[PDB]
């Protein structure tokens, strides 16, 4: 089953945090890595003009059952990755997301796929569409007639 991951990182030096996250990936059991989108650029949310974030998608070939691959994605944050201090409930400092897990629709409590939001997020998109351009989600839609109508401006690279 191909797993679409997205990556995301802008604490430290983002670019080998996230070549760490990328390693950890690849040595996820019954999986392998097939390929990886380019690395992105987005500004922080806020005025305060945060670090960078690094914004990244991965194909991974998987025979993990879709939990079992949470599992996995949820001990590489922990390893990889902490909590923001003054934001404990805040997004970690290394984050992974399971966007999508071949065709299928998960609505569990731990798990939903595909990502509640991706549809509406240019720096999932973009990378994904890099490295799956002809991809269709579970409900028919097509990957390229998202990008498309919805006209998301394009990211800048890493
Ligand atoms: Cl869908």
């Amino acid at each position: 089953t191909v797993a679409y991951i997205a990556i995301g990182s802008a604490l430290a030096s983002p670019l080998e945090q996230v070549n760490a996250a990328l390693k950890a990936l690849g040595d996820i059991p019954e999986s392998h890595i097939l390929t990886v989108s380019s690395f992105y650029r987005t500004p922080p949310l806020g005025p305060q003009d945060q670090p960078d974030y690094l914004n990244a998608a991965v194909a991974l070939e998987t025979s993990l059952a879709p939990e079992e691959l949470l599992n996995h994605t949820q001990r590489i944050e922990l390893q990889q990755g902490r909590v923001r201090k003054a934001e404990r409930w805040g997004p970690r400092t290394l984050d992974l997301d399971i966007m999508l897990f071949g065709n299928e629709v998960i609505n569990t409590e731990r798990l939903t796929v595909p990502h509640y939001d991706m549809k509406n997020r240019g720096f999932m998109l973009w990378p994904l569409f890099e490295i799956a351009p002809e991809l269709v989600f579970p409900d028919g839609e097509m990957l390229r007639q998202i990008l498309h109508t919805r006209a998301f401006d394009k990211l800048n690279k890493w």
